């Protein structure tokens, strides 16, 4: 009835150790020390091996092989790649909401009183679809991959620097904006290696006709479409849809994975696996 | 050659990438002036939108995007590893790059809090990967990494408070070869960006190691080193070492010969060296 000590469960917790593993039994206090230096051993070697893999054929880890295999999953949809500033103005922040109530104030990183780092991809690509709408027809299809930035988080698992990738489509007719919000999701999520996954469609009087895509209980993105209530401070006045994944949940619900922190950017990991081992 | 530009004109042209040329020109008076203006600005517009016609149905990414997979790739191909680290660092990993009130490069830096800031260089994260890799593959190792720095102030005419980096590096350098070595990174990165000449000059500052830099002519391609290095005591590495940094956004103004750094850089005003403003 002798379980995992704390530091057991920690250190191979890193390791990825399964849940079952993870919730092992022992008999004696002794016996269990015993085998716990056997399976950190196994997870180790495991560690050691991928990593060669790294170093002899891959030359660099899944968060950049997920972003080019995205990204022309995308050009070949005819989306133009787009790459902005992660230092935004308060300005702009404020217009991510109607009224004087700047929630997203309290969980920025300031650097000034008038910039911050970018929690979201949204307010730079709303600057771009104006400027674009000018000089090009729609519809008008573009996205960036970055990192943003969020000084709080709302659950024990939410990093400070994550990746996203936020994919719009300016200028899509109405009846059609549903449809192209799951081929956006398809898009990009079969190009990841994910072919299951529902849309739950909602609706709220702030977020809008939201759509949630998740496998689950897990949402791998968030998106919306427009008219949206946002559109009239931005100067937006096209229907629109738009999609926004974290990569590293990507990564994480992708190659079954205990911590979200093994594939973030990282100086304990390299590409998913601890670096202080065997 | 009595009236040119004026400080408004100027300004809108250079943006719209003029040529030296055209920046310089003068004429009779305001008229002659302020008629050539609108006439060049429209020409520029034009080039700009057809530029981003290129961009829009057959490049679909900016040159940032493209070089950066032109580099990086190449780099895979001599055996380079490539990592991503955080772009949020410590106040002890940037005060082990020798410092604290002492150089003012706690000055020139974003502090997010009392205990941590954006990183100015990569230097400190390739540091800390070097010393665990060391333990888990043979030598030499070779990795670099593409990503964001940040610096809050101006050295030179230009200044991106956002710029890309570029640095790579080998631990296990044998010593008489790191010159050779250094050679070759500055090669491969800059024969793959599209930059034929450059010369290596090697500083052997008499009081600090030996300093090296990639010039073009008298413009600064890329910032380099080699170790043993009088830092590498606080980041316990004993190992010869060699390293090259490059900033993207200047070594594509640098190519592409333009006015602003930042038409190539992240923005919101620029997209592919196209100044948005237009029509």
């Amino acid at each position: 009835s002798s379980f995992w000590t704390k530091v057991q469960y920690q250190r191979l917790k890193e390791l990825n150790a399964s849940g079952e593993q993870l919730e092992m039994g022992f008999s004696d206090a002794l016996s269990r020390d015993r085998a716990f230096q056997g399976i950190e051993h196994q997870l180790m070697s495991q560690g050691k091996r991928h990593l060669e893999q790294l170093r002899t054929v891959k030359h660099r880890p899944a968060l950049l092989e997920l972003e080019e295999k995205l990204a022309k999953a995308l050009h070949q949809q005819g989306f133009v790649q787009v790459v902005t500033p992660t230092i935004i103005t308060k300005s702009a922040l404020a217009k991510m909401t109607i009224g004087e109530d700047h929630p997203l104030f309290s969980q920025v990183f300031w650097l000034d009183g008038k910039k911050c780092l970018r929690p979201m991809l949204a307010p730079n690509l709303y600057t771009l679809w104006r400027e674009l709408e000018r000089l090009w027809d729609k519809p008008i299809r573009i996205f960036e991959i970055g990192t943003c930035y969020r000084k709080e988080s709302q659950g024990a698992q939410h990093l400070n620097e994550f990746t996203m990738l936020n994919l719009t489509e300016l200028g899509t007719p109405l009846e059609e904006r549903h449809q192209r919000l799951e081929d956006m999701a398809r898009w990009v999520l079969e190009a990841a290696g994910i072919r299951e996954f529902e849309l739950v469609t909602e609706s709220s009087v702030v977020y809008g006709d939201t759509v949630d895509v998740m496998k689950g209980d897990l949402e791998l993105a968030s998106g919306a479409m427009g008219p949206h209530f946002l559109d009239e401070k931005w100067e937006i006045f096209d229907p629109w849809v738009g999609l926004g994944f974290g990569l590293e949940r990507l990564l994480m619900i992708r190659e079954g994975t205990q911590h979200v922190q093994s594939m973030a950017r990282s100086l304990s990991y390299l590409d998913g696996v601890r670096l202080n081992i065997n």
